[PDB]
């Protein structure tokens, strides 16, 4: 029920021309030539669709269970192909073995983490059986969120 | 024939949804609201439009020798409605006889003058009368606008 982003309203999306305000205040300030269609309307620069039949179908490994590998491992990273990642978000697509996820100068201390949020934290010491799937899940979500928050944080600081 | 701002040619005068291009550009990037027609025609207030009978009667003191003093000398000033010219010309219409427009420390010299649009010295001395009315009158607003270039240039230039 909750909309990743709200108005006045608590379930539902905001309001459409509002939105077409608020991208025309903002290419203006920035003073660049909006066009209504380009983010509103559909383009077709678009992500992969599927079927149910292939979906099922090519990702089920014991189908293809004879073979050494299961495309679902590397090349598919959890259902994606792979470029359709990293063009959309924006990298060159030439590793399929990304492990950028050491450079981390300074690792943040949960202990500042725990701050904020920290229900999330209860919620885990709750009973974490007792929440709904997609709850807990969803909680983890956030906890990545927070990481991710009190990583990128001080340059917000610093500007 | 030919206009006072050339176009694509000299003879033609530009387009006119340029200029709704130049105001719709001009305008969001100084950040003034517009409504169209509020510069692309007439307005409500604009300088009187006159009969021929006492523009040609009123003016010609002929029809009015009798008079101590003649309109045109202090409140009509060579046929101009006073208070068109001063608030159409953003001036205070109150003062209405103001002198302080001749003051300027560090007048513009004739010698600055005279080098920039040299010409005009030159059809001075080339035929200063048996071309037309309009050619020497057209001299003495071109010395005109160089006195004003000349005279109000180095703010420009500080700037």
């Amino acid at each position: 029920d909750i909309p990743i982003l709200r108005g006045k309203s608590l379930t539902t999306y905001p309001r459409e021309e509002t939105f077409s305000n608020y991208y025309t205040t903002v290419f203006r300030y920035c003073h660049l030539p909006y066009k209504r269609r380009e983010y509103f309307n559909k383009c077709n620069l678009v992500y992969p669709t599927w079927d149910e039949d292939t979906f099922r179908t090519f990702f089920n490994e014991e189908n293809h269970g004879n073979w050494l590998e299961q495309p679902e491992a590397f090349a598919f990273p959890d259902k994606i192909p792979f470029d359709f990642k990293k063009i959309m978000n924006f990298k060159s697509p030439y590793t399929s073995y990304s492990t950028n996820a050491k450079k981390d100068p300074f690792p943040p201390p949960k202990d500042l983490l725990v701050q904020i949020f920290p229900e999330i934290d209860e919620y885990k010491r709750h009973d974490y059986e007792g929440l709904s799937q997609n709850s807990r899940d969803f909680l983890d979500l956030m906890e990545v969120l927070r990481e991710r928050f009190l990583s990128n944080l001080p340059w917000i600081y610093k500007f």
